[PDB]
């Protein structure tokens, strides 16, 4: 299934998460993205930060080349890293990601984060100027659609109320799972025809660089475990399926062949209303990404949200 974005284009509601840390070789990003497409994933999420666009773009091109999919059947996202918020740096950053991926266009380009950094050392940029330059990339045909990531409600409103806005963001990609379900923001987005896309929807990869290993492991949650057994699925599948029934597009990273195939099972069953309330009962404001390196930053998004 696919959801119609607010600029007319379509986005598959299940997305492949492509991040893997440095300890993993760049060549597994190629292998696993091919397997993902083979299992039925049509939405692939990447970014400049992830240092894998060559591999991921080659995986897409390899599956166009063997006739398994057509380019228009694939929805590929890249993101504008935070060192490149100044407007004159926006289009070059995008032309860069395209050259790396060896594609003619991304389906989606995002501002990766509102926390601007110098081209831990901070920058001040007017994000409306960055956005105008995002609009120009849509007009040029470089990005079929454009959107934001890690924006809170006030930071989104700044764009939507901009004088002479040409394009609403089509989406906001934010951390979103049963421990941090972003309900209030979700309602805001729905009221504006903006799609919430969930990352770390399986509880994040627990990278010691950003995540407190003392954090509860979402996929070992007792209520999700009980629901997995009721339905004879896995706690991963309950957490993904939770997101689809709330109108959220969900990403899922996995570099394991069995779990990549398992995750597409999310289309094969449904949770009931009481199942959904039980999962709603788990919200506890736990953002796994919780670092000094973001938290003292003038435009920290989790600064609002009280
Ligand atoms: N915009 C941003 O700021 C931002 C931030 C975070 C993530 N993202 C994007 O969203 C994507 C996904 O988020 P994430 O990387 O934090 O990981 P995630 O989807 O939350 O996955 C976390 C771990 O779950 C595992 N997993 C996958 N399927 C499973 C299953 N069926 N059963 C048990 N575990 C399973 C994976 O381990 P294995 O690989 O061993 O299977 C993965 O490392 C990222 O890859 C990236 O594309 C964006
Ligand atoms: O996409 C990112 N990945 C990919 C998922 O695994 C590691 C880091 N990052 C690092 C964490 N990032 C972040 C930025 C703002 C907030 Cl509020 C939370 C996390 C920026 C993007």
């Amino acid at each position: 299934q696919c959801v119609k974005l607010n600029d007319g284009h379509f986005m598959p509601v299940l997305g492949f998460g492509t991040y893997a840390p440095p300890e993993v070789p760049r060549s597994k990003a190629l292998e696993v993205t091919k397997l993902a497409i083979e299992a039925g994933f049509r939405h692939i999420d990447s970014a400049h930060l992830y240092n894998n666009e060559e591999q991921v773009g080659l995986a897409i091109r390899s599956k166009i080349a063997d006739g398994s999919v057509k380019r228009e059947d694939i929805f590929y996202t890249s993101k504008l890293w935070s060192t490149f918020h100044r407007p004159e740096l926006v289009r070059p950053a995008l032309e860069n990601s395209l050259k790396k991926a060896q594609l003619d266009y991304v389906d989606l380009y995002l501002i990766h984060s509102p926390m601007s950094l110098k081209p831990v050392i901070f920058d001040i940029v007017d994000l409306c100027t960055t956005w105008e330059a995002m609009e120009k990339c849509k007009d040029a045909g470089l990005a079929k659609s454009i959107g934001v990531s890690n924006f809170n409600r006030r930071q989104l409103e700044m764009i939507l109320n901009k004088p002479g806005l040409k394009y609403k963001p089509v989406c906001n990609q934010v951390e979103c799972h049963p421990y941090f379900n972003r309900s209030k923001l979700l309602d805001f987005c729905k009221s504006k025809d903006i799609v919430l896309v969930a990352y770390s929807a399986l509880g994040s990869q627990r990278d010691k660089r950003w995540v407190d290993p003392n954090s509860p492991v979402l996929l070992e949650d007792p209520v999700l475990c009980a629901l997995a057994k009721k339905h004879k699925r896995t706690p991963a599948l309950i957490a993904l399926r939770y997101q689809l029934q709330r109108g959220v597009v969900v990403l899922a990273k996995s570099y394991n062949e069995q779990r990549i195939r398992q995750n597409v099972q999310v289309f094969e069953f449904q949770l009931t209303a009481e199942d959904m309330k039980a999962i709603d009962g788990l919200d506890r404001n736990l953002h796994y990404f919780n670092s000094d390196s973001f938290a003292s930053h003038p435009n920290y998004p989790y600064s609002d949200e009280y």
